[PDB]
């Protein structure tokens, strides 16, 4: 019942993996995760924008404005 | 009943995997997950924009706007 | 009954595998994902615009406008 | 009953693989998927765009418009 | 009965595999899917575009456009 609830994820003897129950949100534009695990190895590289919006009786006569990245110089070194 | 409600997920002796109830939102450009694994390897790039909305007796005369990235230089280094 | 609910996933002795439930929402543009695996190797390369959108009772006199990624330049190493 | 519902999965005992119960959203571009696997390997290149799009009594007088990616470079190198 | 519902799937001993209830929209333009498998090797490469609609009383004197990619250079290297 209710407006917008969200229930409880991993309780009770949890177990699994994934990603749940977002509303209006952003995930990413370079990012690693890792658990769990034995050895990993992970390389991420971006040059992104990302835009979300989630409106229950609202997000009326609005606006949402954006300007990407630009005219950047970056260098980022080895790892032995 | 309601509105826009979200069960939970991975409770009372949880299993599997994957990507689930995702209402108005954006996941990648540019990622990496990895969880319960041996030796794993993973390389990901991106150059991207996205763009997401969800809306219940809203949205209504808006507006949403984006201009994407432009120009930029960017060097990633080895892994040994 | 009501509007706009998402039930719950993996519970009671949850199994499987899998990507489900979205609305209005986008997935991908450079990305990686491994659950319980062994010697995983993974490669995503991604130019990309993603545009996506849902409306019940709304998304009415309204607008989304997006302008891509244009003029970059992204060089990513080895891994040894 | 009611509007735009969507059931759970993956419960009671689960198993299966697969995609399901989509509404106006987007999966792909450049993306791997891997569980409960041994030794996979996967690579993927994408130049994309994809829009979508789901409305009930609405997306009415509205507008939805894309341009997309152009003018890039990107150099992605080896896995040993 | 009601609006645009989708009933559940993998539930009360769950089995099979693949792709269901699909409303306005897409998947695809590059991406790869494994699950439950023996050294599984998958290959894709995509210039792609994607567009996708569905409305219930809606979709009405509205508008939907889609310029493609065009001028990029993507090179992806070797997996030994």
């Amino acid at each position: 019942g209710g407006f917008g609830n969200q229930g409880g994820f991993g309780n009770s003897r949890g177990g699994g993996a994934g990603l749940g129950n977002n509303q209006g949100s952003n995930m990413g534009g370079g990012m690693n995760f890792g658990a769990f695990s034995i050895n990993p190895a992970m390389m991420a590289a971006a040059q992104a924008a990302l835009q979300s919006s989630w409106g229950m009786m609202g997000m009326l006569a609005s606006q949402q404005n954006q300007s990407g990245p630009s005219g950047n110089n970056q260098n980022q070194g080895n790892m032995q």
